[PDB]
RNA sequence: GAUC
């Protein structure tokens, strides 16, 4: 793979969304026979239904190169490979914040100061903004929305326990006041799993309760966990944090609200499917993968704008699909349609998108892949353009080059 | 995925 023929580092980026969804929204008596039960699948190399063969297995063949290749010798060449490294997490707690500052920038404040589909904004500047941060813990993502709105801003956030919960007292500003951590049943002595339908219920009520029961303005979702050893089934291993997590927005976000959700590899029809549910159930749907994610792994992002009515039925099918998956852990099944194949198909326009994201980001992996083994092969390459590239997006974006201690 |  030549990856040396890739497109010049640069602070602009482009973005194309799916095509409005015209179809009307599923309901309960047409989704009634949708959900497909079979095997257990632990195969991803032959999902080639929205990818080409070719990509499919050269971008799985140069993950598997560093399957040999030492762990920290490898991120050592990673951070050379990378020309958008240098800008971690500037004066945040980490650099996923900077992701948000990244997008909130790419998509025109959508999540600071999100409009309607009028151009009318949802909260006069001088009511209050309500947000939700699931899948979060430390908290960079509303570390970045409450630095930037202040105490015009009220966040609720659910995430795991344990050594990767939400860290209050590290975020550059905010308070208790601002941000409210609910972990399930039993509120703050729950355990924050998102996959359990009893936090879901409980985080939807609590979040109705402070919201006018009218739900939060929007919803930004970043779950992932360790898929060490197994890297190459990162999207199959976390199908189910990813259902909860696109369910959760139908659960809380409020009509005309908004919703971004990171995403790993689309490649099965159990994922594609998730996001032909989001598609129909939104004004405007896109798949984006920001500067501020790297290059060479299978994170992007699907961004939802404006929440349509009506949206109750598939709510309830997805958080009735959730409840199966839960009965069918640790055994030889699993659910591996949600949408009909045919379905999604059916829909020339959603397919052509799917597909073509999907194989724009195998191309552009593949090449940083191939690019980060180069760079392990080779200790002297380096991207001389770190510096000034980090300078510019900042300048961007508007985030001051201040520092965190 | 975050961190080291
Ligand atoms: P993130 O964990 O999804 O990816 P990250 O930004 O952290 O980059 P990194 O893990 O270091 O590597 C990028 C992609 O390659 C896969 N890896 C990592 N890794 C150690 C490893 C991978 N793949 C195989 N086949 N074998 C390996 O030992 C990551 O999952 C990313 O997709
Ligand atoms: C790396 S983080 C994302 C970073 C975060 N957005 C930030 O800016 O700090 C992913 C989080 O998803 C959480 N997570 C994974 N599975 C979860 C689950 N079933 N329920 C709740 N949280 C989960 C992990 O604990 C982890 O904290």
């Amino acid at each position: 793979v030549d990856w040396r023929d890739e497109p010049e580092p640069s602070a602009c980026e482009q973005v194309s969304w799916f095509p409005e969804c015209t179809t009307e929204i599923p309901d309960t008596q047409e989704m009634s026979d949708w959900m497909v039960v079979g095997k257990r699948k632990m195969i991803i190399e032959d999902e080639t239904e929205f990818c080409g063969e070719e990509l499919l297995h050269s971008v799985l063949q140069c993950k598997s190169v560093f399957d040999v290749l030492d762990g920290e010798e490898m991120r050592r060449a990673r951070t050379r490979a990378n020309p958008y490294e240098m800008i971690r997490g500037v004066f945040f707690l980490n650099r996923a914040a900077m992701k948000m500052a990244n997008m909130d920038f790419v998509f025109d404040r959508m999540f600071t100061n999100p409009r309607d589909s009028y151009g009318k904004p949802l909260v006069k500047d001088r009511e209050l903004l309500y947000f939700a941060d699931v899948c979060a813990g430390p908290g960079g993502f509303s570390e970045y929305v409450l630095w930037r709105k202040k105490w015009h801003a009220k966040g609720f956030g659910m995430t795991l326990k344990g050594p990767n919960d939400f860290k209050l007292e590290d975020f550059y500003s905010a308070s208790s006041e601002l941000f409210e951590p609910y972990y399930g049943e039993g509120g703050i002595d729950g355990d924050g799993d998102i996959t359990r339908p009893e936090n879901i219920s409980a985080f939807r009520n609590f979040v109705l309760d402070n919201t006018d029961r009218k739900g939060v303005h929007f919803l930004m979702a970043d779950g992932g966990f360790s898929v060490e050893g197994q890297e190459n089934l990162q999207e199959i291993l976390s199908k189910q944090l990813l259902l909860c997590q696109f369910l959760m927005a139908l659960s809380i976000v409020r009509t005309g609200g908004h919703f971004i959700c990171k995403t790993f590899d689309l490649f099965t029809p159990f994922s594609v499917g998730l996001v032909y549910l989001l598609y129909c159930c939104f004004e405007r749907v896109c798949l984006f993968k920001p500067i501020t994610s790297r290059p060479a792994n299978s994170e992007r992002y699907v961004v939802c704008k404006g929440l349509k009515v009506g949206i109750d039925d598939v709510r309830d099918y997805l958080f009735a699909v959730n409840i199966k998956l839960n009965q069918l852990r640790n055994t030889d099944s699993d659910v591996n349609l949600v949408v009909p194949l045919e379905v999604i198909k059916g829909d020339h326009e959603f397919t052509d998108y799917m597909i073509r994201s999907n194989e724009s980001h195998c191309s552009l992996q593949i090449k940083a892949l191939a690019k980060i083994h180069a760079f392990v092969q080779d200790t002297t390459l380096s991207e001389p353009r770190q510096a000034e590239i980090r300078k510019e997006c900042l300048r961007l974006w508007g985030i001051p080059d201040q520092a965190r201690v």
